[PDB]
RNA sequence: GGGCGGCCUUCGGGCUAGACGGUGGGAGAGGCUUCGGCUGGUCCACCCGUGACGCUC
């Protein structure tokens, strides 16, 4: 679920300023939030198989962002690459 | 890795129409579950955010 509570808060964390919501970073710091919300809920149902179909795409956008925000802003690559860790 | 890709530009650099994100909706014979749920995807809108970040073996 998350919510805003959530949501919000990490956004608030990785914007690049004030109402920033879809900045790459914000979009990957997001991302690994669900990812991770989904790596321990396959733990439990171990059956599940169908959401992991998601947990692969949704790592996969992840991984394609960041080598976009590699290529344009090696700076900011480093940056967010922590806070995370790749 | 490969192949093919938006607009403008005096090529320095602009920009949003794509894509993605935010918000708010919608439908579903998704899946798993100790039945308390946990969760994947999918289609819409806006005239919010990033700014081609894409499509394809
Ligand atoms: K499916
Ligand atoms: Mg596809
Ligand atoms: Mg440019
Ligand atoms: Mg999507
Ligand atoms: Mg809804
Ligand atoms: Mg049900
Ligand atoms: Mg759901
Ligand atoms: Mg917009
Ligand atoms: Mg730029
Ligand atoms: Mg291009
Ligand atoms: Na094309
Ligand atoms: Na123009």
């Amino acid at each position: 679920p998350i919510t805003k509570e959530e949501k919000q808060k990490v956004m608030q964390e990785f914007a690049r300023f004030p109402g920033d919501t879809g900045s790459t970073e914000v979009q990957v710091a997001l991302l690994t939030l669900r990812i991770n919300r989904l790596s321990e809920h396959l733990k439990v149902h171990k059956k599940d198989h169908h959401s992991h179909r998601g947990l692969l795409m949704m790592v996969g956008q992840r991984r394609r962002l960041l080598r976009y925000l590699q290529r344009e802003d090696p700076e900011r690559y480093r940056m967010l690459i922590e806070k995370l860790g790749i």
